[PDB]
């Protein structure tokens, strides 16, 4: 019992895990604390499905905060150097030659039959007489050595956390394994947690551990499952899989409006996340509102971000680069904020009012600054973190995480304008925003927090620009950010303060054309015009 | 009295317009009265100044007297006992085969189609193609007059000599008077005509006119037969027909394909001539296709001024000139004095019906808006109550439009307005918006612009709520032009002139199927 799987030999395997939370309002609390615990105790997480609402497939407070200040040491080192590829993860999908299970394996006859007693003996069970669940898939690099040791540390992980959170299994290598009267007594339990974790309870986790299935019996039952595997990895085919991952997705879609009529999309939402609450993709335009700082006020530069507030902004996109420091610009204006908004002698229940506030840097220093001092949620990084990937540590803090967004560009300010050549204009830039996400991703970002954006007027032409908007469909699965405010393509299009009022202008047009489009996110200078368009498109929609 | 039917046909694209309205004069002057019209189509299979002048008279006499019903256009749509065909009338069977044996013989090798009905004092269709055919031939492809139906006539005449007499004496019995061309082109005579239920843009009107009309020889009605050929098109052909067989109105004299643009209407509302004249012109640079004018000291001299300062300046790319007045007298004196191109009558006609002998001349047509309110301004807040709030406005509005048309109001003149904030609470006027694809057959003219219910879809305070106002009013702008409302009466030209252009840009597609193409490119490549 205590010779393989407490074996010396340290090895790196691949893990997919579900984990899923009933707690709508906190939601992103819970289930990024289960990601915490996850890099902490288990390995690396290199891919993350977004992030979903979903129907119940029944059928065929604060103690977090305190708890995250007493946890128990890793056994094994955090390593939060990026990296640009992983060998086992591309053996993983491929799917080939890893090291042998310690684990006995069935073979996929004995599988089906197994995994189909389970559910045909679990439907009749749940036939008895709600909340929507909160679902997430993560891609672990693990130095865990099997999948029942693997389930050991994650108990005891929703052990610690304690309905609130379920963490499953999903896959585990090639493996296929069906073990069915799994007892193991409380001090294999503590030696198993003792390999990975510097313990300083087990009684609940001998019970709860009856047994095992890799892959998880509900594996291609549950749309919220395959929804989530479509993210991550489309086109992975397991042994006792009939197909692709993909291809099992697409079908479930067909199967549902064909044989029942239900599109299943409309009760399943993606869901982004910008700071710390769920946003729906595609269900709210918001506003993000430019502040920038060149001149020294940072009074004046804290009275325009009030202002903005009242004018209907949800986002605050400050920026000090377009002699003094970029962080002399925008620190202080950062801290006086901070200040202004907490010495609020209003409403301290009107509280939940904040906008969330986002930082237009490229530069680390300044990023790390800001972050430390909790005076920013989200980065706009308008190189797509590529002028220095490092500042994707500061993504990662240990119980937080922040958004960010990716935005195309090519060369400098001065040699942007040159460089304009492009095969496939708008795919182009799309799977360089795609690759983009895949790295962040790579390195342990999770994918409901990265927001892409097209770049409108960065080497772009005014024709290229237009044609990114007219294609911007394109964007239809992904949380999309536009900045198309002032830009000079706009005035192009229309047939000296005359000619700055026709821009403003033009770009409520592009405001309502985003509208209508659904974009999430657009960066303007003119936030009361803004938000007054927006305002009524929204009412003209309201159907009473 | 004899209830015609006629099609209408030119293929000058820059004159169609005055080459079938003076057709329509004619057909007014030398055989009886329009009472209906249908919308001008585009479809896919000149000194008339100085014709208007000589124009002999008819020995009928022309009465521009308004009518509310017409009793043998109701026997002619029943159809109920006429009086008895004065001609060699033809069975079914008998037309049918006559009706194959012109369509095989001619199946051997841009039109601008227009049908009307006809109350007629000619006795006999034969007599009113002689009428036509020299209608024909005081106009002169350029123009071609039809014969669809006559009464409920079943007729084929297989052969017709007539001579310089004959011809001469038909003609008498109706004008106070060459014959040259007349006498080698009537070979012979088919009611209903022959290709009437087979070229689509015959049907196409038809279903304007007369969709419930079911003749003798026709195997369903008029509609019945118009549903089938658009389904078949698509079924058999995988063809949308609506694509290249385009609704046309009128706003002047130029012709406008039905929701293909979203035109600005400026407002100039006057209380100095001077300036007003100078905002016009001003309005016309910033970029409004349309003046919509009115000062309702009296109403003629807040306005008649300005426009005769107006056409003055002009003559020391011509904005359509629109008048907002219910005041008939008013449009009388712009109409005589060539001031104006359009009635914006927020009455819809119904504070002085008489006004609509005025949208009429000898060889002038003049558009019209019809808009919807209940009271006037003091009263119409509280009169909101309705049935069923979007279906009593249009069939309010379908009503005004069949009571002008009935009159000879070409229908392809008359505009639909829904009159936001007129006896509408807010909801209300949102109501309509919401639901305003009701207008997709029909031309279409709002005004939201500065109205109170934009402020109340908003969540230096009364100058704020002024700028949101307008700010807002451009939310519609582009719902509008999404919607491809016609016309938009507004305050803020320039600012609406810039979102249209954004938007209309934006819509421009080089390549309609570069979208899937670009898209299987990037699939193929690694
Ligand atoms: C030399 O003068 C010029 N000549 C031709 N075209 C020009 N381009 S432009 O006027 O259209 C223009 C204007 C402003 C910008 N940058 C503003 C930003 N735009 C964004 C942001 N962040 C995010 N995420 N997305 C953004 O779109 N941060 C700042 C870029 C292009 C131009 O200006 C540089
Ligand atoms: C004295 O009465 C009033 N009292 C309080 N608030 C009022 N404001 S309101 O915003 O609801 C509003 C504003 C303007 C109007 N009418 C302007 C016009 N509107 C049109 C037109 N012609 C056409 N064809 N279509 C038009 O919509 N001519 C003039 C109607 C309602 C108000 O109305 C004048
Ligand atoms: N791949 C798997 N992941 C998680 N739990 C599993 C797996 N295979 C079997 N189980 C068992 O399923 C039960 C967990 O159910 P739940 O409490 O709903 O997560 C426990 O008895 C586990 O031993
Ligand atoms: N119902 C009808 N209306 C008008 N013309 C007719 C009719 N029946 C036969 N025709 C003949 O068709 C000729 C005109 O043909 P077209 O102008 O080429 O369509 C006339 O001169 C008539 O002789
Ligand atoms: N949609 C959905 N349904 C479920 C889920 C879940 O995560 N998502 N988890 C279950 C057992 O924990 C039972 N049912
Ligand atoms: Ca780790
Ligand atoms: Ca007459
Ligand atoms: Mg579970
Ligand atoms: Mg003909």
């Amino acid at each position: 019992i205590q010779e393989l799987i407490l074996s010396e030999e340290n090895k790196t395997n691949i893990a997919v895990l579900n984990l899923g939370t009933n707690d709508r309002r906190n939601a992103v609390l819970i289930l990024e604390t289960a990601l915490h615990l996850v890099e902490k105790y288990l390995g690396k997480i290199i891919n993350t499905s977004y992030l979903y609402e979903t129907v119940p497939e029944y059928i065929v407070v604060n103690y977090i905060n305190e708890l995250m200040q007493n946890l128990e040491e890793s056994k094994y080192e955090e390593n939060k150097e990026l990296i640009d590829k992983c060998e086992e993860y591309e053996t993983f999908l491929k799917n080939g030659k890893v090291d042998n299970s310690i684990l006995k394996e069935v073979n996929v006859e004995n599988y089906l039959l197994e995994c189909n007693n389970i559910i045909v003996k679990n439907d009749e069970i749940m036939k008895n007489n709600t909340s929507y669940f909160y679902n997430l898939t993560v891609v672990v690099k693990t130095f865990v050595n099997d999948p029942l040791s693997m389930l050991v540390v994650i108990k005891y992980i929703e052990e610690l956390m304690k309905r609130i959170i379920d963490i499953d299994i999903l896959f585990f290598n090639d493996f296929t394994i069906f073990m069915k009267n799994i007892k193991l007594e409380k001090n294999m339990i503590y030696k198993i947690l003792s390999k990975y974790i510097h313990l300083e309870i087990i009684n609940n986790m001998v019970d709860n551990i009856e047994f095992l299935s890799i892959p998880h019996v509900y594996t291609t039952h549950r749309y919220s499952i395959l929804l989530c595997l479509n993210d991550m990895i489309p086109e992975y085919k397991h042994n006792v899989l009939n197909n692709t991952i993909r291809c099992l997705y697409n079908k479930y879609v067909s199967r549902m409006k064909e044989q029942y009529n239900i599109n299943i999309k409309e009760n399943n939402k993606r869901i982004y996340v910008l700071k710390d609450r769920i946003s729906y993709l595609k269900e709210k335009t918001n506003i993000v509102g430019i502040l920038n700082v060149n001149y020294v006020e940072p009074k004046r530069a804290v009275q325009r971000m009030f202002e903005m507030i009242n004018e209907g902004a949800s986002v605050i996109d400050i920026g000090g680069e377009s002699k003094i420091s970029e962080r002399d610009l925008v620190v202080p204006v950062l801290q006086l904020f901070q200040k202004e908004w907490n010495d609020i002698k209003n409403k301290i229940v009107k509280c939940d009012a904040k906008p969330i506030i986002s930082i237009d840097t490229i530069n680390y220093n300044v990023f790390k600054e800001c972050v430390d001092n909790d005076l920013v949620d989200i980065l706009n990084d308008i190189s797509a973190c590529t002028n220095n990937p490092e500042i994707i540590k500061l993504l990662k803090k240990k119980n937080k995480f922040y958004s960010v967004v990716l935005m195309h560009k090519r060369g400098n300010p001065h040699t942007m304008d040159k460089l304009t050549n492009y095969d496939n204009l708008v795919y182009d830039i799309k799977n360089y925003l795609e690759q983009r996400l895949n790295f962040l991703v790579l390195n342990g970002i999770p994918r409901y927090r990265i927001l892409f954006d097209i770049g409108l007027g960065f080497a772009k032409k005014h024709d290229q620009s237009i044609k990114l908007l007219q294609n911007i469909h394109v964007y239809d699965e992904y949380p999309l950010f536009i900045g198309y405010s002032r830009k000079r393509f706009i005035a192009h299009c229309m047939n000296d303060q005359l000619l700055y009022q026709k821009n403003i202008c033009g770009g409520l047009a592009i405001a309502s054309y985003s509208y209508y489009k659904k974009v999430d996110l657009i960066r303007v200078h003119d936030v009361l015009e803004t938000k007054s368009v927006l305002d009524v498109l929204t009412k003209i929609d309201q159907v009473k």
